[PDB]
């Protein structure tokens, strides 16, 4: 097939593929709360900035699994980007849990495609996953609960302070 | 409604919706071509970084589109971005021409939707489309045109050689 | 009539007039809020100053339109300002309201004098009031709405600590 | 009343805000003036620019007892500005020589709000009118009668060279 | 036709043809009124110096419209550039005048092709005279209305003066 | 006549009108090959560049052969400039051996009109000429010499790399 392949099991070069779809996905969630959080009626400017980046992370994201398709010899095979989960996050703690949640499924995604590479013998794709991928999750998932820990105090007044932090 | 809102068309609210998908699904198309052309049995890097900055400017169109749907009183309703058209895309001058045919394409809906906002009397939204997309569109439908005429020179050898001055 | 007059009809010079007063009237609001939020009773900085800079900027939206009369060869015709109705504007939450308010009225105002411009085949009027009108009144009206968004949050304490970030 | 009144007497707080509303009304002649000059069938810079800028100065001296309402304890109550007496003000030396009676006119005023002030023992409100407007008010009556003499000599020719130096 | 072509309909194409020759035919007059002022019995170098910009302006102008028919997809035509009315332009006073009716000749027949414009429903082109030709013809027509009021004043030494200043 | 002219026969005064009209000619032909090479369908920025250039130095040669013209006490005289006959200049070597062609019927005018200019002993006419004309024409005519001999090297794929060597 491909004159660079060498010890890469098409189980693993499926599940990049479908890893792709994933980060794109979460890309695609993060770019409406961003843009939730600037309506006229919520005007929360840090958490907007918050899911701005991460939108641009989590693309970043995809795109490291590309490069790493081609790197071992796989062929990029997109497929559709699902709708984000809501149109309206309500406020910033609803808005973070979803987001917790959903950093956990990738956490259990990437944890699965990682026992996929260590049982088909690819430690290339185990150091791959370990470097550039589970040690942002479990650091962003931590962000996240100390965010959704403050932020719980009710209070809008006490929102509106804590997403002056954010910004 | 919003407090904000004023002249604002529904039609045009949700002609502002379709395009924000029709600019995120241009995205994806072309972050399909720029890693396609970072295959190892690809191998043409001016074109993956022509195809990769093009894939970031539609995806900044269609933030555009999002703020101004949120300046105006109107609310994004965000889609599914459908997957590409191909997987493959095959030699540059094809995904050139697929190229200049997308733009194409999302230039008729960037003059409709013009048509819609002139019809509905939103001058505003017309000085939106006149200043930031439709100068942006005819000048790159321009730039690809150019650029499909250099390509056709037959030979894989003037491939090679256009490809490291898109570099 | 004049040297340079052309394709310049009178009942858009007649609505310039009419606009510039519409101007200076806003100017004079503001201006009024401007030291009614610098009382020793009311004592909020942050409004102060934002509303100062608004008399400011509809000043000199006035001399711009002024300009545009002398430019096309139009006669000025400069008539009283009136005062505000109500100087007791009340909480910053109250002027705010009141500033949307007035500041979709000029929008109003600006649009129907587009308008008039259009239907008189005047491309050069259309284009100031797109440029220096019509893009700074919707994005002023936006910015206000979310700072009453933010602001109604009821209490006292917010307001002040509203103002602070204000200033 | 107010927490930081003293010394105040409410004679004098009525005639601050009869000057804000003089002080305001000049701005406006002046600003009138000013735009005047622009016309194509007038075209001197020199005096446009020298009433803009006496319209900048005399809205100054409005705020300036604007603050001073606020920093004594009194409420501002503004009133209608007045159209100016003209919106063709004819030549240069006419122009001027209506300036000097008006900047005559705020100076008679300010000693008649001296002389309120002076009998009702305020030293605080006399220092304010001699710092700031009755000296202003004497180089700017001598400033006028000056430019008076000097453009004396009939020409147009003589007009327009007193205006090059004027700018 | 083209395979940039979309939506530029053959009548807009023609009369920017047409376009294009009526901007090199006022370079051209500027030119001859530019090196008219420097015989040695006219000896204006501040004329020569306006004219000969305005012949610099014009050509640009020229330029830009066959750019913007490679730019949309028509085919340039030029036409034989007629000379000037004149070669002997008479006075300083004179030459404006004429330049002033040219310039309102220009403005016609821009305004005449934006409205061949819009009755194409091309807004391309009609922002492309609104931004590059229709602002830059009445500021045009204004500078040069205002030099010729204050020429007007008989005198050979009045026309040195002005001529100091234009330089 | 004029008080400065001196040894000037008329036979030169009137070749150098001719000249001024030839010079405008040459300018108007490299205008029309410049924004040639610049429609989609031929696409070639270098040579493009090359006779934008030579539109300019071909104008300003017009340009100093006015200043001249004046200089001795001669008259401009302006003519209609022609239209090329044929705007489709082809491929960029056809479009040189017309360059050279039309360069080598500069020069044979330039040489005539030194002919002319030393039969009726004008040292000074013969210096411009030998100076500003025929040393340029000859130095261009080299340039483009050994531009054809490159440029014929048949492909398309050699003049694409050539015209980026000319850029
Ligand atoms: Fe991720
Ligand atoms: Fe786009
Ligand atoms: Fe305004
Ligand atoms: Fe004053
Ligand atoms: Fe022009
Ligand atoms: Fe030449
Ligand atoms: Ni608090
Ligand atoms: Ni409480
Ligand atoms: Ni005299
Ligand atoms: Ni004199
Ligand atoms: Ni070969």
């Amino acid at each position: 097939a491909s004159q660079v392949r060498q010890n890469y099991h098409e189980d693993c070069e499926a599940s990049i593929n479908k890893q792709i779809n994933m980060e794109l996905y979460a890309s695609y969630v993060y770019l409406s709360m961003a843009y939730y959080f600037e309506r006229d009626d919520v005007a929360l400017p840090g958490f907007a900035k918050f899911f701005k980046e991460s939108s641009d992370e989590e693309r970043e994201h995809a795109q490291t699994f590309m490069k790493y398709q081609n790197k071992r010899g796989g062929r990029i095979v997109l497929q559709q980007i699902a709708a984000p989960s809501m149109r309206e996050w309500g406020t910033g703690l609803e808005a973070l849990q979803a987001a917790l949640d959903l950093e956990k499924q990738v956490n259990q995604s990437l944890l699965e495609l990682h026992s996929t590479a260590s049982g088909n013998n690819d430690p290339h794709l185990t150091k791959l996953l370990e470097d550039e991928y589970l040690e942002e999750q479990v650091d962003s998932i931590k962000k996240i609960g100390d965010m959704i820990t403050k932020l719980k105090r009710h209070h809008h007044h006490h929102e509106y302070m804590f997403d002056k932090e954010l910004n």
